[PDB]
């Protein structure tokens, strides 16, 4: 019984960063313990205390003092509040490991996460191995590594290319379906996504929630050794487990629901947690779905200008047919269920694996972020999806819906989709075996976290 080397995590964003991350240090268990070092602007939000506060012992969680984000513009962009929040709390994260240090702790390894690189400045001046953990796609990390060399060869906003972005062994993506903060280049958005990505050769590793079943091009890339590029781990798929063995509880009646439909029958429809619609998209699409014969499993928030606010005996309509949901639902159990056909989801990258590890395909509706990216990587490279298509005006018409609704769920290609998305099921649990890529992966990071 050696001690246990620590290793200190600093997330970026909010519960979608904190999942993989969650995951990958639950995996690693108990061979080290790990501390979340949680950048805070403010009082952390319950969600975030209550899921960290579950995870197994081993993993502790540190809100680091919180600083003060009121002289950033009222409109910054996220990114560049998250990298704000890192820079102004390295010193608390500098006294953070001076704690475990003081005590004899061995202190093997920092995580920083996509948009907390500033904090490798700290790991290396301590003498601590840093890595970076990528909670998104093999594609979007070879965007990072690849923003650089777009940026010293285009001078235009990326929106005004006629030819689509050719980034190392990915597919082509259009400007416009970029990730969001390269959108505006005058932004400090877009100085600070290139500030961190200058900074990737700095981390010893960086481990991306991915593997090569699901993105051979891109992660052959990623692994291909070459100078200032740092050490890829393809971990992927990390997703939750569903309450097959979390607790035990009565079953939901959104469960009980499926439980009566029939096998691949269902259309789950969840944007997730920040996923808002406008009252004019949430209309459109309530009305296809009031007159579809198609069943669906809903979850509804309210617009930015909820089951209340729907179209005029929308609940009438889709009483046997469809189940609404308010706010919340519980995404895996309901994408395990043999009756869930397909997923109509934001391509957020822990819904988009949740749902390919459960060969579910997908309505790629991306929103913000890099879904747009994902959703492309998805319905174009592999083929798993349909994409909709966007109005001029930003909305998605009832035709577009309809349209892809009913490729998916009938049709043949949606019978090619289907079977496609079987594959990838059957890659994710086979690279999370005994005998799998990423859980070598795993095995090697933790190895050189025990190094020298
Ligand atoms: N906010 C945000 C989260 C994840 C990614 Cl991969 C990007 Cl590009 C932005």
């Amino acid at each position: 019984t050696a001690p246990p080397p620590h290793v200190i995590i600093v997330p970026s964003a909010g519960m979608g960063h904190l999942i993989p991350l969650a995951e990958f240090a639950k995996r690693l268990l108990p061979r080290f313990t790990f501390t979340f070092a949680v950048p805070t602007s403010g009082p952390p939000s319950s969600s975030q205390r209550d899921f960290l506060s579950s995870l197994p012992a081993s993993i502790d969680t540190s809100f680091l003092p919180e600083v003060d984000l009121s002289d950033a513009p009222s409109d910054a962009q996220i990114e560049t509040l998250m990298s704000l929040m890192v820079v102004r709390s390295l010193p608390s994260l500098r006294d953070l490991i001076a704690s475990y240090s003081a005590s004899g702790r061995r202190v093997a390894a920092l995580v920083v996460d996509l948009f907390a690189t500033d904090a490798i400045d700290v790991a290396l001046e301590l003498g601590i191995r840093p890595f970076i953990f990528f909670p998104s796609t093999a594609m979007t990390l070879s965007f990072f590594l690849h923003l650089e060399k777009l940026d010293e060869t285009v001078s235009c906003e990326f929106a005004e290319l006629s030819d689509p972005v050719q980034i190392p062994g990915c597919i082509p993506v259009h400007g416009k379906d970029l990730i969001d903060p390269v959108q505006d280049r005058k932004n400090d958005a877009y100085k600070w996504l290139l500030h961190h990505s200058k900074r990737y050769k700095l981390a010893e590793g960086v481990i991306v929630n991915s593997f090569e079943g699901l993105e051979g091009g891109p992660i052959r890339e990623l692994l291909h050794p070459e100078p200032g590029k740092p050490r890829v781990y393809p971990v992927g798929p990390l997703i939750q487990a569903g309450s097959c063995e979390k607790g035990a509880a009565a079953r939901p009646e959104c469960l009980k629901w499926l439980d009566q439909q029939p096998r691949g029958s269902v259309l789950f429809v969840n944007f997730g947690s920040g996923g808002v619609l406008s009252t004019e998209q949430q209309n459109e699409l309530a009305g296809v779905l009031a007159h579809s014969q198609q069943r669906f499993l809903w979850v509804v928030r309210p617009p930015n200008d909820p089951l209340k606010l729907l179209p005029e005996g929308f609940l009438e309509q889709t009483a046997g047919r469809g189940l609404v949901l308010p706010m919340w639902a519980p995404q895996i159990d309901v994408l395990s269920h043999e009756s869930t056909g397909g997923f109509l989801t934001h391509c957020g990258w822990n819904s988009t694996l949740e749902s390919v590890f459960h060969g579910v395909p997908l309505i790629t509706w991306p929103l913000y972020a890099e879904q747009k990216m994902n959703a492309v990587m998805l319905t174009e490279g592999l083929r798993v999806g349909l994409r909709p298509s966007v109005g001029k005006d930003g909305i998605i018409r009832g035709a577009e819906i309809a349209r892809v609704i009913g490729e998916l769920m009938e049709g043949e290609e949606g019978k090619r989709i289907r079977s496609k998305m079987q594959e990838l099921k059957r890659a994710a649990s086979a690279v999370l075996s005994k005998d799998g890529s990423s859980t070598r992966a795993l095995e090697e990071v933790a190895k050189i976290w025990e190094s020298k």
